[PDB]
């Protein structure tokens, strides 16, 4: 009714819509991973008469539903796909997706790396994203490359029209003590990671974590924090 959907309050395979500002959406689905469930973030954003679509909702199953609560929620096709990393939860889907009609991107990074750990590969090549601070157009957003973080291949994406910030999972929420699933992270590198973001978007007015509740640059500090003392 309102309140960002939470993970007690989404059983796995429903997907849940949640409006960031005009011509931008959260989804939220969840899913469950070595006996536990986490919900977990993507982004929509309008591009014209048309969506892109940021992350899958975390399998197969759960990414059809993602597109059946668009087209009942917003209505416009979603057309092209952008994946931030490697995980799950960012391509598992992408078969679904691509079967659907949505052309599918990822960094060569991120598609090498899901390549090589059987996750699902996204159809086309993102270049000019291979070094720390690289920034590129798609769309509506811009994609930034900030460096290792919570994986290496890690990509955020900012929506200038409404000052909204998506960083993926190199950004941890506000309630978080700990810095998530770290099996692929560099937690020396992610500090000066978030700080590029930082620097690159300070303008940001909404932050927008992988996983769990929206706020604002705080999110970016708090991140940095957590990690710092994880490696602590
Ligand atoms: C309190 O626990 C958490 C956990 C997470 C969390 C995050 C995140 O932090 O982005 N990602 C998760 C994943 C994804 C799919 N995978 C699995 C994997 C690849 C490795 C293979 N050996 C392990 O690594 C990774 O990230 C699964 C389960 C939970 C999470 C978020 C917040 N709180
Ligand atoms: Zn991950
Ligand atoms: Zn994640």
């Amino acid at each position: 009714s309102g309140e960002y959907p939470t993970v007690n309050e989404i059983p796995v395979g429903e997907v849940r819509l949640y409006q960031i500002a005009d011509g931008v959406w959260s989804h939220i689905a969840t899913q469950s991973f070595d006996g536990a469930v986490y919900p977990s973030n993507g982004l929509i954003v309008r591009d014209g008469d048309e969506l892109l679509l940021i992350d899958t909702a975390w399998g197969a199953k759960n990414t059809a539903a993602l597109l059946a609560e668009i087209e009942k929620q917003i209505g416009l096709p979603v057309t092209r796909a952008v994946s931030t990393h490697f995980h799950d939860d960012r391509v598992g889907g992408v078969d679904v997706l691509r079967a659907a009609g949505v052309a599918t991107y990822a960094s060569p990074s991120t598609r090498r790396l899901a390549e090589a750990e059987g996750n699902e590969i996204p159809t086309h090549s993102l270049e000019g994203l291979s070094s720390s601070g690289d920034a590129v157009r798609f769309g509506p957003v811009e994609l930034f490359y900030p460096g290792a973080a919570h994986s290496t291949d890690n990509l955020v994406v900012y929506v200038p029209s409404a000052n909204v910030l998506y960083g993926g999972c190199a950004v941890h929420e506000l309630s978080s003590t700990s810095a998530g699933n770290v099996a692929d992270a560099d937690l020396a590198e992610w500090p000066t990671s978030v700080e590029r973001i930082q620097k690159h978007y300070p303008e940001a007015e909404v932050v927008i974590p992988g996983h769990g509740l929206p706020g604002g640059l705080d999110l970016l500090q708090h991140t940095a924090n957590v990690v710092k003392a994880h490696k602590n």
